[PDB]
């Protein structure tokens, strides 16, 4: 009934306070030990922050949380009567795969190895893996503590038990898991980003806004009804139902989507035009990304609580 | 200095009391007085609603504020001493060129005629009048009070004047106006909006995710991200820097975007496959659309708050 963190780095130690405030005891598995006193120490302050801001997750205390989340430096001790394994390290795949590797020679069929990876296809991740059915991507949305969605995508051979029971658990910790059906590159939530990116760069470098004012239309106006409800569901409402909505229209999407230009080369001149006009908000700096950065995540700290209560 | 709303429907009344709340007198004109009674009862009634939540803008009482808005009935006399005109008749052009050309005779040059058309080119409604310099469209977006954004498109002939009073006009009153430099259809706004859902329409199609699940990719995910910052300054912060951003995933979104698929129908089975998803969750008859976007709005007033705050 445990839970493995595999990897100290930001999203292990994002998840590890996760599971620790659904009660679940936590080992926290790192190559690095150096790496593993570091993350406890992040923890803890971290844990100590959303405590006196009052942002604490549950209704476990910030020190009982603490005290479930642990350190193992042996993995073989560490998969123990463990249900669920989270790997945290940097998204390559030899290295995915060479752990998957070792946990494949020691689990048993009850627990569930997922990856956090953000472009990985499970079919690269695990396929040849004599617990292939127990294997899933369980992506999260950084920052984890305060974006809820987890993106579950199968192998073509996981179980549907790997998957509900996954799905169950990311909701049991608060999460908002979706069930991604097949594989596909980008995922669901990049393939969405992606496809904004793209018009929005393209108007950019025909001239009809400037990265500056494009962003305001999206933070001042399209992306606050985001935040709430999705793009069918906003269609939906915003005339008498889905079909009402096609019906008004659909002729002015399909016109205006047939103008679409042609995919952009995210590059020479626009690329400068919109980094340039990017510095002007946010210098390139670390400091200055940093702070933006903290801004940022506030504001979602906060947005989360609203959407909680709402 | 005055302001002049031609038209007491929801987005007149939306106008009147931003304006308002701003400190500028303004004329409540419309065909039917019958319709001017209902607007300036409507419109107490939000102003009383909007006291008792603390949720009035500015720093006028609503009293005060209400004591502004009046109804005139004769529009020769309603255009007497008036900065602004907002036209807010329904989204008909021939309707909208008609009041255009009825303003057109008897308007000074200072006056800016505005229109709120959501989808009607400047070129098509203000071609041929004498004041056209003076005209723009100003597309607010629903509900006006609570999302800020305002998309200033000019006609090629608008002078720079009119859009740069009309900018530092809308800044007045609170709202966050955009410089559409060059008019195009769906604006920018609706571009993006279309943009989405033109690749979660074939998500669903291709049995990716559910309509419920993708939705709740954007609602619970990044949506969140874009109710503070645009898909620009999304990609600055999600690197270390936009050019940091192209280096890392110009080859990714490429590669995703090439992989995306026609232009849907909106239509078919899979209109009735989102439409049935969209049905479960809210019913498709007035009173639970009325409920669902009761809600909406609610959780927007709030953002819009937060969004301040921050």
């Amino acid at each position: 009934g445990d839970v493995l963190i595999v990897g100290s780095g930001l999203v292990g130690r994002s998840w590890a306070m996760l599971f620790a405030s659904g009660g679940f005891r936590v080992k926290l598995y790192d190559i690095e030990p150096r790496q593993i006193t570091g993350a406890l120490e992040n923890i803890r302050k971290e844990m100590k922050s959303l405590q006196q801001s009052g942002s604490l997750k549950g209704s476990l205390s910030a020190e009982e949380q603490l005290s479930l989340i642990s350190s193992c430096t042996n993995l073989a001790e560490a998969v123990e009567g463990v249900v669920h394994i989270q790997e945290c390290v940097p998204e390559n795949l030899d290295l995915k795969r060479k752990i998957f590797a070792q946990l494949d020679s020691i689990v048993d069929d009850r627990v569930v190895l997922s990856s956090s990876s953000s472009c990985l296809l499970p079919s690269k991740l695990f396929t040849g893996l004599a617990h292939v059915k127990q294997c899933i991507v369980a992506h999260p949305v950084n920052p984890p503590y305060y974006i809820p969605l987890v993106e579950l995508v199968p192998h073509p051979e996981t179980s549907p038990a790997t998957v509900d029971r996954t799905h169950a658990l990311m909701r049991k910790i608060g999460q908002s898991p979706v069930r991604v059906l097949k594989e596909i590159d980008g995922f669901v939530l990049n393939r969405l980003q992606y496809a904004i990116i793209s018009e929005a760069w393209r108007l950019v470098e025909e001239g009809i806004v400037s990265p500056s004012d494009l962003d305001l239309v999206m933070s001042d106006g399209l992306g606050m009804r985001y935040a709430f409800i999705g793009p069918l569901e906003t269609m939906h409402l915003n005339a008498e139902g889905m079909l009402s909505y096609c019906d008004r229209y659909s002729e002015g999407m399909k016109r205006v989507l047939k103008s679409f230009g042609s995919i952009p080369e995210f590059s020479g001149a626009t690329v400068e035009k919109v980094n340039q006009a990017m510095c002007k908000k946010v210098p390139a700096d670390p400091e200055h990304l940093a702070a933006r950065r903290e801004w940022r995540d506030e504001c979602l700290k906060r947005l989360a609580k609203l959407k909680r209560q709402m």
